[PDB]
């Protein structure tokens, strides 16, 4: 089997991506966003604290005639950006682009915390990281592509994000007119339950290529590009009247400016980010301070290659017995 589905942002700084699901019978289509650094499928319910839904579509499982409660168990998760959701858990049939899954965990909340309440775009997230990391207890559960892959025709997915434009989620199969040039395949890590490798190193602009291991995870769930403190001032530095603000919370550059693209190395291969892709516009309305797209990992503990980064790229999600990525140009 595959499937394809299309995913598009959810503004017009490309703050997230979103991609219909449809789960129950019958059909309840929420959007959701995929994300390669977690393991969960949670999705705003019926369940949910009603001042905590403000806008959002809701899964409500008493009328899927597919759903039944997966008896005591409960889910937790925080994220990265400080947010955080939990629940309870119901198995039930999911299907994304054609591809359909029976006995999915799809994990209802009871509780978000305000950031995603406040935005009313996304109905929940489906988690396309490693299972171990998924946070349902006492019996922990299996992502939709950990379900679906022995079923696929081959144990793959695809991430091909827009710059401010749709893109696809393939799963399955290798679209090869999606891409330029050949796919350049890099080891992976599972130790730590990303999709965790270590890119070549970096150029800024048309500057000289820097050799440099850089460890980071693939994470189609977050915004922006976060990598070493030396990289990043490197980038900044070739921006006229950059800076890191503390205030701000990251490095904001003039409005006004022009960016310089920024390159990323794939084993011998390399990625170009365009300079626009950079630019997270106004840090507030009306400002003539902008937002960068590229900041400073220090203080997370990891790099994380974030939708900045992947966006540039056709990005392949291979789940063989030994997983590995692949990045083409497109």
């Amino acid at each position: 089997s595959t499937g394809s589905a299309t995913t598009t942002p959810i503004d017009s700084l490309d703050d997230a991506y979103i991609t219909p699901v449809q789960i129950g019978t019958p059909a309840q289509t929420l959007n959701l966003d995929f994300d390669t650094g977690s393991s969960d499928l949670w999705v705003f319910s019926s369940e949910t604290t009603a001042s905590e839904v403000d806008g959002q579509t809701i899964y409500t499982p008493s009328k899927s005639t597919t759903a039944k409660l997966l008896s005591g168990a409960t889910w937790s998760i925080s994220y990265g950006d400080g947010s955080s959701s939990s629940g309870d858990v119901y198995t039930d049939t999911v299907s994304v682009g054609g591809l359909t899954v029976t006995g999915q965990a799809v994990e209802s909340a009871k509780k978000v915390s305000s950031s995603f309440t406040e935005d009313s775009t996304i109905d929940g997230l489906l988690g396309l990281a490693f299972s171990t990391l998924n946070t349902v207890s006492p019996t922990q559960q299996k992502t939709f592509f950990d379900n679906a892959k022995a079923s696929l025709d081959s144990p793959v997915f695809t991430a091909d994000l827009g710059y401010h434009a749709p893109g696809t989620y393939n799963f399955g199969f290798i679209d090869t007119t999606a891409y330029t040039g050949s796919i350049t395949y890099t080891a992976v890590s599972t130790k730590q339950g990303f999709w965790e490798w270590t890119s070549t190193g970096y150029a800024v602009g048309s500057g000289t290529f820097k050799s440099t291991s850089i460890d980071g995870i693939a994470d189609t769930g977050t915004t922006l590009l976060y990598l070493p403190a030396t990289v990043v001032s490197a980038y900044w530095a070739q921006v006229s009247g950059a800076k890191s603000s503390s205030s701000v919370g990251g490095y904001v550059f003039p409005c006004s400016a022009t960016l310089p693209s920024f390159t990323f190395g794939v084993g011998s291969a390399r990625i170009v980010i365009p300079g626009d892709y950079i630019d997270f516009g106004p840090i507030s309305t009306g400002s003539s301070s902008c937002f960068g797209g590229i900041q400073s990992s220090a203080g997370i503990g990891i790099n994380i290659f974030g939708d900045v980064a992947l966006k540039a790229a056709f990005v392949v999600f291979n789940g063989a017995t030994t997983p590995t990525l692949g990045f083409a140009s497109k």
